[PDB]
């Protein structure tokens, strides 16, 4: 159904997903009513597709051409299983199983748009940043590998093993060099200034032939210690683990505005009452995240004249 | 014996600070050394210090105009003390007590040079950062005071106030707006990016003509849980906070250099394989913390040459 078709222009368009746990269901709400207003699939309208944690699983998804009711089945099926372990190593298998059967053996090769996939490098603290081609990358191309010669799979798991809890995951790039790996939410929960970054830098794209749109997973009441102590035994951590990644997450927006306000840019996550849950490592009541497509498609709503002005 | 005076150049010297417990000493150490190769109090070389947490203890010091062997002598008095603390109500309280006794009534019309100190918005979740002039406002200056009319101390208690472990401090600003905030280490352990934005963006400075310097506390061996277990109840949360606050100040690190490849740039945080040490926290040993100040002027050392390039 999605047969609109678009011609080519110099705008580099320029998409940023959040990560959140499960609660991506309200992304995939947002991004259900860009893909219908488009007429295409997001791959033919994006240049750039950015993704963190939950959020790269989505954004991959994105850049190998799926549409968004696939990505929403797929998101349904794996992703709450995963939030819903109670263990890490629990959590460690079903996040391994989620990356093998979504994925397969899909490779950076395989990528029909750009993309970025950000996890954090335990060594060096820094991101390690899985991309697709090299003209974005921003030094060392003679010895660049496309998504390091890594699988789809393993850079999202990567991107979304949350140690503590979950295990740290063992790498082995092309060069023959072996990283240790852990959620990119550490450094980029927001993605949207390192997408930004291989549009200015590594692309050469002048700011005003930039259009960047990130979608969050919205912003709900926090969950208190008195429900926490009752799920979590390790209740005060995992409520840190919350409030620093919702901190890296705004921040990162704020910075963003700070340095690049010439670039035209759209986030998408507001602010809502209901429903009340978990964090975003614990949630997983399919009841309470469904509701989130709905929030999603009304955060939409509220911004289609503009987003309709971005994207065309 | 700070007598050597330098005259005027079109040329921004920014100064940057970060945050890390008690261990600042390895910073006073750096500092020792390039005040006494620049033969004048820091306020008068550089242009512009931003600090965080208790790195914005040190940077507000030199912004009113203390040698770093003053700035030593009171740091050795109070930082220690507050690390020593092993409930909330006494943290909180140690770090009240520094932030008067050492800043007493100083306010941001007080300082030499311009400053931001860097905190963190419990609502917002973004930065509050505590200026000295209105020309490194990047918007809404009809409103602006300095400080937002904010106190030296409080401002720096804020910048340090590393909730769940201390409380969140409740400021008023001048405009009658009440917010409540947290360590700034949570947005911008490093705070070299945000510098760099008052000095490009905010300053209207040519990237040639933009000299910074990045001190931080150094890099140590990790505490291992063993050793946490018997000093903290709540280990895990306090190993995360120290392990995310890295990978915020280093991760901080790579994304100035992938978007400001062409400022001039030196940051100092050598890693060391001695003394071992709990967290940022916890740290309070001056017989280890002591042996800091000596691996600050080694790594000054081994960076003097560029240093007097940078700062003739
Ligand atoms: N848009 C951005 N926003 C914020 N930070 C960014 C961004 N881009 C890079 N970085 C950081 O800068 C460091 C060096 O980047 P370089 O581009 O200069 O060199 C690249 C490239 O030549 C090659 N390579 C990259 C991707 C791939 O799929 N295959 C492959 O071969 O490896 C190096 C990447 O390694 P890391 O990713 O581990 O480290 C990065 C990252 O920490
Ligand atoms: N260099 C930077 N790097 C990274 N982020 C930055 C930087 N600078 C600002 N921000 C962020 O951008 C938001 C809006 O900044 P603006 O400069 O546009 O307006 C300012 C100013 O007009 C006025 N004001 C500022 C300081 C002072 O001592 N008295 C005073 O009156 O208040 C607003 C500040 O409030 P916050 O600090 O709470 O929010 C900031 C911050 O989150």
């Amino acid at each position: 159904s999605l047969l609109t078709e678009y011609g080519n222009d110099n705008i580099c368009r320029v998409l940023a997903l959040d990560g959140g746990g499960a609660k991506g269901f309200y992304t995939l709400g947002v991004l259900k009513e860009i893909e219908a207003m488009l007429g295409c699939p997001l791959y033919k309208r994006f240049d750039l597709v950015f993704g963190t944690s939950t959020g790269a699983i989505i954004a991959a998804l994105i850049a190998l051409g799926y549409e968004v009711d696939q990505i929403h089945a797929l998101y349904t099926e794996h992703v709450p299983r995963v939030m819903s372990s109670r263990s890490a190593a629990a959590r460690t298998m079903a996040l391994q199983d989620l990356a093998k059967e979504v994925f397969q053996d899909k490779t950076f090769e395989d990528v029909l748009m750009g993309i970025g996939i950000v996890a954090t490098r335990w060594m060096t603290e820094r991101p390690m940043i899985f991309k697709g081609n090299v003209v974005q990358a921003h030094g060392r191309k003679g010895t660049f590998s496309p998504g390091f010669g890594v699988s789809i799979a393993d850079a999202v798991q990567a991107s979304c093993s949350a140690y503590p809890f979950f295990e740290r995951k063992v790498i082995v790039t092309a060069a023959g060099d072996k990283v240790e790996l852990i959620d990119g939410g550490y450094c980029a929960n927001n993605p949207t200034l390192f997408a930004i970054a291989d549009a200015t830098v590594a692309l050469k794209k002048d700011h005003k032939d930039i259009r960047v749109i990130n979608v969050g997973v919205g912003i709900y009441p926090e969950p208190k210690p008195g429900l926490l102590m009752r799920i979590a035994k390790k209740w005060l951590a995992v409520q840190l683990l919350q409030k620093t990644l919702e901190i890296n997450t705004q921040s990162m927006d704020q910075l963003r505005d700070i340095l690049f306000k010439d670039i035209p840019t759209i986030r998408i996550s507001d602010t809502f009452e209901r429903p009340e849950m978990a964090t975003d490592l614990l949630e997983y009541n399919l009841d309470k995240l469904n509701t989130l497509r709905q929030r999603g498609r009304e955060s939409f709503g509220a911004r289609e004249a503009q987003l309709r002005e971005f994207l065309i």
